[PDB]
């Protein structure tokens, strides 16, 4: 059980687009996926959480966030669009285990630094 | 580079003493080391923060929670006096890897249920 990030860390301005890759690897079928981020701060954010047939988005994700669960590819995509200075951290993809373990595995991050 | 939580998942007594232990096998010079909690809504809270030679936790944190670094056995164990049932969560401890790549490896999480 493991969750590949494939995208390099990346620097962008303001107001640009920008796109997460994760895909997942594991024996157990339809797991609950999430997309959380560690700010500079150190405060561990929930941004987006999904299943096979739905997804859902932190309060604060409304129109600039959205995922890409492509089933036949095991993918869970981020894409920011646009993204702010705000969204600069590193994003973790990651699915639990079945209960009553529900544990989380995580992805090795993906930095996102937003210049101003 | 790994993480171990060696305490059993859990369910005690508000009003008890709760000891989370973590050891880290890294050869990285003085890593920064993290607590976080995961609770049912699936929000994360920043708990504990600590090197070689301090620690800091969150502002909830203050007369109740404490960390024990022993660097001789890359130990770095909480310990929640007494515990409530705000406290019932999944904790993670995990450090980071040093510049340029500043991403987390995690334990794989020790859940602890407080019951009133």
């Amino acid at each position: 059980d493991k969750v590949t990030q494939s995208s390099p860390d990346q620097t962008v301005a303001s107001g640009s687009e920008v796109v997460l890759l994760c895909t997942y690897d594991t024996v157990y079928s339809n797991p609950d996926l999430f997309w959380y981020r560690i700010r500079p701060d150190y405060s561990f954010q929930f941004v987006f959480y999904g299943d096979d047939s739905r997804s859902e988005g932190a309060d604060f994700t409304q129109g600039r966030f959205s995922v890409k669960h492509i089933l036949t590819q095991k993918a869970f995509h981020l894409v920011i669009s646009p993204v702010r200075t705000e969204d600069s951290a590193t994003y973790y993809c990651a699915f639990t285990l079945p209960p009553p373990t529900d544990k989380l595995i995580f992805g090795k991050g993906t930095r996102v630094t937003v210049e101003p």
